[PDB]
């Protein structure tokens, strides 16, 4: 078959998230997040690692972006950090912070990069979760929204590209299921309102987007693992029927159609789990139509049946040893199973690029969406070799492969906007500190010490350099 | 815990003007495409046609009692267009339309709601004649006009509709695999009449928003949802192809009048697309129905397909059991016989979680309350003295498919009913009788029609016993 080239301004782009790259913790004015507060609580991180420094990249930014210049990315994709520019979250604009994402904006458009503005990634100002819960209270709706709004008015001229929530599906359920990010509650109840409340903070602030960038792009990004049926078994496709409708149309369905899924709302309603609606809600959800789906994308999930005394949580992998991860479900829904007609990485996850065409042709199919890949990458132990040299085929090898995956559902009709490859440097883990390493470009600090926090191009620099330069025909 | 039916769920059974009714050349009744094509030597089993099938043009009042004996709360069935306009466009044939007018009384007359099903596959000979039928654009004002004169007599008594029934069947069978009206083999000329008839079927319920206001109305598709292999990458890729390719190529244009875009890619790649007109994505997206119709018998699972791999292939016509042979689009997928099912001598799927994943789907992907309008089990029946027909097996298929409607329900799926195929016995398209569907048998064979007598077989009770309890006891 001949493919399709990617299209001329596609927006071949690195990303990162502020808590894990911008260090400068208290500086400026900036005001505490819960992040800053949850990672010094003891046992929480891997060797107590947290954001005050990470890679510094607040102080460097002009050295990381002429990196990024070297390798001709056409789009950089961070997140604003809130309690930089509202330290209390509501309340004073905080001037200088602002002044920051002003430089670091410049720096970018001076280079040819477009900025791809996240509003949140996950670090709301412990103001607001001392004064009310945070994203429990739909006090935060206003307020996200004055924020989202003080970025559209001071950057609307220059971005585009606007990501909303990021990954909300990953912190409402690490936060208020798992209890492993703030605020380390396991209620599912408290889950599913504190998600509500974000569905209407992300479409409030799409409603505003459009009276203030009306020219704009707006998104939110969804975590999307695609489900599978491990196989034709009717009990298990309808395990998979419940798992793709429970772990993904549950959050994008909201994004593109504003109402959730009945057969998930039922189920959660006999559980005494389904959220509470307040007049208009449905109005709101439904008319915050976004421009694009953000995906980010990491890996597919095979589940099977689970009968209703069956697994529910399971182990998770987080020491990169190889088989020690175990199956995951809700009882009566459906369970998670390895997945043997693909590889995983040493971390368990499965390595599934023709995933990332099956899900880009799902949301393609569903929503009828532009899609915006804002995330896909390997992470893994790099090793730093002299001469300042660090090998990472395995890395290319990898990118390679879903890039080569975009370009085939680019030819069956969809449209990607831009692929964001996680991340451009090393970056501090939220619980894991900096040995799995994601970066382009590696950081030269480690869990003990900031070293000298020189910043070294890995072979996967230049291959994606490669990539760029030739606009994907060249893989 | 299971939630009841609900209170209103209408327990029904269903048939097919040309199936059922015989009188095929009475009271002004005009040649249908299937008067003429069943006539062709060799076409049909043992030459079995409609010409009587079961008498139920003149035994309706006998059948409708029995329903009424039954409890059905609906009754669904076809009107013949050839009935009604005996050369398609020109003048009305009081006598048809008199005929449907004494069913839809005796039925209302009994409390069963008539289901009527505007078009099932029976085309006026004269439009295939002037104009190729499906194939012309002309067929679309011509449909419109038939189904609002129904509309015009029927609509004060009729809440509930169906418009086209399983267009992809009659469809395919005729333009893709030459094996009904008009015996074509031409994947081109399937896919514009395909699009020709998409634009009838949004055309009428335009109208139908205009003259029954106050009904319901939805088109019936042919579902068989499909499956992946298994969890393989390209497996379930094949299954994202053949779902879009076999089903939302249908359901698509009817819940929101748009083709699928990798399905129309490919076939434009190929040539295959249809013509597009101004005003027809307009119209097809105008129109919205009330429910979606579900006609259901079987799963498919489907898995990887090469370049060099399978097209068309063969369908089991004799019964022979696998006799069928895997059929798919060269790179996109092919089936694959599923090994956690069982499947009949005609390599049919019994799968009733299947009708619980497909009523998910819809529900799912479209949100719209569902009428099952066709489900059933064919098997041999034998005619014990006394007029006993023991059929355990019909029994045992019905019970696990609406078991399987009770926890797609409990999950949160809206379906409006459940109609069986079917009421009485009747005449296959091309494997005559033999293979009966029935609550009631009816005494005729392939060689003789004998006296056509009705006998309420063992499921008729079972059923009665269902409706008596609305499911509860099944």
């Amino acid at each position: 078959r001949h493919l399709k080239p990617f299209p001329p301004e596609f927006l071949w782009g690195a990303a990162s998230a502020a808590y894990q790259v911008e260090g400068a913790w208290n500086e400026d004015g900036k005001g505490l997040s819960v992040w800053d507060v949850f990672a010094k609580q003891p046992g929480r991180t891997f060797k107590g690692t947290n954001g005050d420094v990470a890679v510094d990249h607040y102080h460097r930014y002009q050295e990381d972006v002429a990196l990024m210049a070297e390798m001709g990315l056409k789009a950089y994709r961070f997140s604003v950090s809130w309690s930089r520019v509202f330290p209390d979250g509501n309340g004073a604009v905080n001037e200088k912070g602002l002044d920051f994402y002003d430089r670091l904006i410049e720096e970018l458009r001076n280079h040819g990069i477009e900025p791809i503005v996240t509003l949140y990634h996950w670090d709301v100002p412990q103001a607001l979760m001392d004064a009310y819960g945070a994203w429990e209270s739909r006090r935060i709706i206003d307020d996200f929204d004055r924020y989202a709004v003080t970025l559209f008015q001071r950057f609307g001229d220059r971005v585009k590209y606007w990501v909303t929530l990021n990954e909300q599906n990953i912190f409402i359920s690490f936060g208020y299921r798992l209890g492993l990010h703030p605020p380390g509650v396991k209620d599912m109840k408290r889950m599913y309102e504190a998600n509500h409340i974000a569905n209407l903070a992300n479409a409030k602030v799409i409603q505003s987007f459009r009276h203030y960038v009306p020219d704009g792009k707006i998104g939110p990004s969804f975590a999307y693992s695609p489900m599978y049926p491990y196989d034709s078994r009717p009990e298990n496709v309808l395990a998979f029927e419940n798992a793709e409708e429970f772990q993904n149309h549950w959050w994008m369905d909201v994004y593109a159609w504003g109402m959730y899924p009945q057969a998930a709302w039922n189920y959660l309603e006999s559980q005494g789990l389904e959220p509470t609606v307040a007049p208009g809600d449905w109005e709101l959800l439904q008319a915050a139509k976004p421009d694009f789906m953000g995906v980010n994308y990491y890996q597919t999930t095979t589940v099977e049946h689970n009968p209703p005394d069956g697994v529910g949580e399971g182990v998770m992998n987080t020491t990169g040893k190889k088989g020690t991860s175990t199956s995951s479900g809700i009882p009566g829904l459906f369970k998670t199973v390895r997945n043997p007609h693909v590889d995983t990485t040493n971390w368990d996850w499965a390595i599934d690029p023709v995933g990332l065409r099956i899900g880009l042709r799902r949301i393609a199919n569903r929503y009828q969406l532009p899609i915006l890949i804002t995330e896909n990458g390997l992470g893994e132990f790099d090793t730093l070799e002299p001469g300042d040299i660090v090998n990472d085929d395995y890395r290319i090898d990898y990118l390679r492969r879903h890039v080569q995956e975009i370009q085939r559902a680019i030819t069956d009709g969809v449209d990607v906007l831009g692929y964001c490859a996680w991340s451009f440097t090393d970056l501090l883990s939220w619980l894991n500190g900096y040995q799995k390493r994601y970066g382009f470009v590696y950081v030269n600090r480690d869990d003990e010490s900031e070293k000298d926090l020189r910043r070294i191009k890995k072979k996967s620099f230049y291959w994606y350099q490669r990539v760029i330069e030739t606009n994907g025909a060249e893989l």
